[PDB]
């Protein structure tokens, strides 16, 4: 095998999670078991759960409120390959940006994969976010300015739900920031990808492909523009991206081919890579202080565009 291992060059933070630890209903209830541990002592406050229509049936969200009022609404895609995951497993992290952006947080239970298909995630979102726009002081809501935020798989889905918004013209708020750790976006292979990945972070090119092969409906969706997003058009009016990578983490090139890209055209985007750090490092801020700097370094960016 050509993939050495990144151990050593990870922090002593990153080293000490690795240490720490370690059919599809299956999968999911392990998922559930590995996450539980993270997620515990997270910010106390407000929470409601909300069924919302979609073209495809209800979509349950949860809106987080960290103060009586707030000056904009961030919606929050889980991580989980498509196919794990829910709204508990990334409670703290969607509690942390809550607490750290003083905003209404959504997150939204995407239908899972391989049930739904690509696009379906990204329709249900679309959905959420519109009729959130038109119920907006029911909820206590301010989606007159709006953003998207999310992790791994989330991060794809967040970018693609703001590309598919501006693309299909549907208007539910200024798009103001999109926070995207530590995403994919459709490249198939890369120097990163050949690199890294392995039994340490469960995203060998086999784990990869296993992914995609559950999301897709069909291999013809590898190259559509919602899917691949360096197949849509990244030269104009994508909203402010907040794009961090971890380090040793074989999807970092995706990343850097998304900052690249932006910047060849001008568009607004800050990237950050966090070094000393596997893919999925958000859910360890209870051990690492690194998770948290990240979450706050998000937040940040998305305050600094409730202003400009
Ligand atoms: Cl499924
Ligand atoms: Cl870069």
């Amino acid at each position: 095998e050509n993939k050495i291992p990144v151990l050593t060059r990870l922090s002593d933070e990153m080293t000490a999670v690795v240490n720490f630890q370690q059919d599809i209903e299956t999968q999911r209830q392990y998922y559930l078991l590995e996450r539980r541990f993270w997620n515990a002592d997270a910010p106390s406050m407000t929470t409601r759960t909300c069924a919302v229509p979609t073209p495809y049936g209800d979509v349950t969200t949860r809106l987080y409120s960290p103060q009586p009022t707030s000056q904009a609404t961030l919606y929050y895609l889980h991580g989980g390959g498509f196919i794990l995951g829910n709204l508990d497993t990334h409670d703290r992290i969607m509690r942390l940006l809550a607490r750290y952006t003083g905003c209404t947080v959504i997150g939204i239970d995407y239908s899972l994969s391989p049930q739904a298909r690509y696009p379906q995630a990204i329709e249900e979102t679309v959905a959420v976010c519109s009729y959130f726009s038109q119920h907006a002081d029911e909820y206590s809501l301010n989606v007159e300015k709006i953003g998207f935020a999310g992790d791994s798989a989330g991060a794809m889905l967040a970018l693609a739900s703001a590309l598919w918004l501006r693309d299909k013209h549907i208007r539910c708020g200024n798009v103001i920031a999109i926070l995207l750790w530590y995403g994919l976006y459709g490249l198939q292979d890369s120097v990163s990808r050949r690199l890294f990945g392995g039994a340490w972070d469960g995203l060998t090119r086999e784990d990869l492909d296993m992914y995609e092969k559950a999301y897709l409906r069909n291999d013809e969706d590898r190259e559509s523009p919602w899917y691949c997003l360096f197949n849509n058009d990244l030269t104009r009016d994508v909203p402010p991206c907040f794009i961090a990578s971890a380090e040793f983490d074989p999807l970092i090139d995706d990343s850097r081919l998304l900052h690249q890209t932006l910047q060849a055209h001008q568009q607004p985007c800050e990237y950050k890579m966090y070094p000393g750090t596997l893919h999925a490092f958000l859910h360890y801020s209870r051990m690492m202080t690194i998770a948290d700097d990240a979450l706050q370094d998000g937040a940040r960016f998305f305050m600094a565009r409730m202003k400009t």
